[PDB]
């Protein structure tokens, strides 16, 4: 007998999604050098009063230059440092490296040598 038919029609809906990327600005600043130790030889002698420079940077300091220097201002194997900062901490290890007589910015006064200076006399 008789049905339900359909009622008209039935209809839908959606929607559409988007995104977007953004480009990020990173940038690095230069690094600052601490302090530098160089081993001057006043007479000329032995590399080993060279080693001290080599096993030095080695271990993790900045600069260890090393040249003939008569510092008229020792009379004896010395090694200088400065209290900038902790410099007094390399030349107090180098002085016992070396077996030298440690000494603080007192030739600073005298000569004046920059940063930490390892004297050997021969």
């Amino acid at each position: 007998g008789s049905s339900p038919n359909s009622e008209d029609d039935s209809s839908a809906i959606s929607t559409m999604t988007t995104t977007t990327a953004a480009p990020t600005s990173t940038s690095v600043k230069p690094a600052a050098p601490r302090a530098e130790v160089r081993v001057y030889n006043i007479s000329g002698t032995e590399g080993a009063a060279a080693r001290t420079a080599d096993r030095l940077k080695a271990a993790g300091f900045t600069v260890t230059d090393v040249g003939n220097l008569s510092l008229p201002d020792v009379a004896a194997t010395t090694v200088y440092y400065t209290e900038v900062e902790g410099e007094r901490a390399t030349a107090d290890a180098v002085g016992r490296t070396l077996g030298a007589a440690v000494e603080l910015r007192l030739p600073e006064l005298s000569d004046q040598p920059p940063g930490v200076i390892v004297v050997v006399t021969g």
